[PDB]
């Protein structure tokens, strides 16, 4: 049951986290009515959010020789650094980035 | 003092370490001669050496969010694997290998 499009498939997986700003009334009329209210205050809500994960990993024991292919950045020179800002502000990730470098054998 | 060719400098290095075969003479003459013995049997000798060193490592705790240069091999297809034997069973470095891939700030 690994998923399709990558990564770890589980029968509990981390849970779903829902929020909602609590609806306010804007004010009632003066005299009783039954239907439920449709005018409110505009709100919205703002903060900061935190997550902490904790990874196992499994360290390489290889004996092989020769240097393995590592990932690296390029030393020759661009109007940008990759994995950065720009001039404008913008933050851009310039290639996709697997996880597969080192080797192993069968 | 560090030395101008590379390395650790130090006042009391690995010592030098020094072996030779003891000389074995041949049969030496039945009357007394007071020279010293110019005729020695043909001998070389032959054994394992092993040697093994403790290195301390000083560990990288950069906060750089771009990723750092790295070395390694390229996938590209050639006739030999570099650092390796050839068809013929000679061994070869391609290339020479320095230490300086990580970052620091000054």
């Amino acid at each position: 049951p690994s998923p399709l499009m990558g990564g770890f498939g589980m029968k509990h997986p981390p849970p779903q986290i829902l929020i909602k700003n609590t609806p306010v009334p804007a004010d009632p009329p003066t005299a009783f009515n039954k239907d439920k209210l449709n005018s409110f205050i505009t709100q919205y809500s703002t903060g900061q959010v935190s997550v902490e994960i904790e990874w196992e990993l499994q360290k390489e024991n290889s004996k092989r020789w020769n240097p393995e292919i590592q990932y690296t950045s390029n030393y020759y020179k661009s109007n940008n650094v990759e994995f950065a800002v720009n001039t404008e502000g913008v933050y851009s990730e310039p290639r996709p980035i697997g996880t597969r470098y080192l080797t192993r054998n069968l």
